């Protein structure tokens, strides 16, 4: 009769903002940057015994560092600066966002190969074979400790999703090479497979926003429908660049903004560019023979207090150090 606490943390829509630096203003900021969101990560890890960290994608594109690296290109064996940073943070898994496709599939494969953590995506299919182009889900053996100090191997399943709209947004890069299936339909079909293979917890990492529209296949923003799929234990999301739980979502049926649940499922969307860290806390109990979630909550933790005008997250010294060369090159690139 063990009780386990599990914390799941999430970065989303970093958009290659590794540095807390605005290259157009050519000046530092306290408002965004992974180097600051890393302080929120370290703090959240220290508050608990058991934790895991995921990235929700839209990470290799969308700021000058990204622009610089796209223009520079990647040769075989190169490590993209976002992974130079993220490889030090012990991510459990990465998910693909729509902007990961903006520079073509070759560029993407080379970029992902530099990550020292696995990537998932379940809904993109190789047009040549009918096989998922990527690993659709990961079941990861995770060492955890219960409330009595007893150690267990928890089998945590992670499954990732991208908007089907990449077929439009990146038509030139993707047309004839891949197709993309409906998010909810893909979740419904894989979750039973994952449970049959021994997943104890199922973590959806969805690069997709939240909408109250009635379900329709190929919906870009599918988090509502995901929250109704049996066996979903948590939803780590993004794409919308908004904050959940939060007031923007007060009018959605089954959204408990105080708890951070959507139809009883903990869910979090931590804004954009590293300006929040997503934090889901689950309570698990195995006294029925299976691990079951008995309590859950979620919040998005800001790096900056907007009312009080103060930072809540220091600039991480070591990451700045790792990024130094690429930061200078980025300053170079923007001036040229
Ligand atoms: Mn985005
Ligand atoms: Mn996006």
């Amino acid at each position: 009769a063990a009780t386990v606490d599990l914390r799941i943390m999430e970065t989303t829509d970093l958009h290659s903002n590794m540095m807390d630096f605005d290259y157009y203003k050519d000046a530092a900021t306290e408002k965004f940057g992974l180097v600051r969101t890393a302080s929120l990560i370290e703090q959240a890890r220290a508050e608990v015994k058991n934790s895991v960290l995921v990235d929700n994608g839209d990470v290799i594109q969308g700021s000058p560092l990204g622009d610089y690296m796209a223009a520079k290109g990647l040769k075989e064996g190169d490590v993209h600066p976002v992974y130079k940073a993220m490889n030090t943070l012990n991510y459990a898994v990465g998910n693909l966002g729509n902007h990961e496709f903006n520079y073509g599939l070759d560029f993407l494969h080379k970029a992902l190969a530099g990550a020292k953590f696995p990537y998932v995506n379940a809904n993109i299919i190789d047009a040549k074979t009918g096989k998922p182009m990527f690993t659709p889900y990961l079941i990861q053996d995770t060492r955890v400790v219960d409330s009595d100090g007893q150690i267990h191997t928890l089998r945590i399943g992670y499954i990732g999703f991208v908007p089907p709209q990449i077929m439009t947004w990146d038509k030139a890069n993707l047309n004839g090479k891949v197709t993309v299936n409906d998010i909810t339909e893909t979740a419904r079909k894989y979750i039973p497979e994952m449970r049959a293979k021994g997943a104890d917890v199922v973590v959806v990492v969805a690069h997709s926003g939240l909408s109250a529209d009635p379900y329709q296949a190929m919906a870009e923003n599918s988090v509502y429908y995901l929250s109704q799929v049996p066996g979903v234990d948590a939803i780590m999301f993004g794409h919308a660049h908004a904050v959940f739980p939060g007031k923007d979502f007060a009018n959605i049926k089954g959204a408990d903004i105080a708890k951070g649940t959507l139809n009883g499922v903990p869910a979090v969307m931590p804004g954009m560019w590293g300006d929040h860290l997503g934090v889901v806390d689950l309570v698990l109990n195995n006294d029925s023979g299976k691990w079951q979630v008995t309590q859950s909550k979620a919040e998005a933790r800001p790096i900056y207090d907007a009312v009080a005008k103060k930072s809540l997250a220091a600039e991480d010294g070591k990451l700045v150090s790792v990024l130094k060369a690429d930061h200078d090159a980025t300053r170079e690139f923007v001036s040229k």
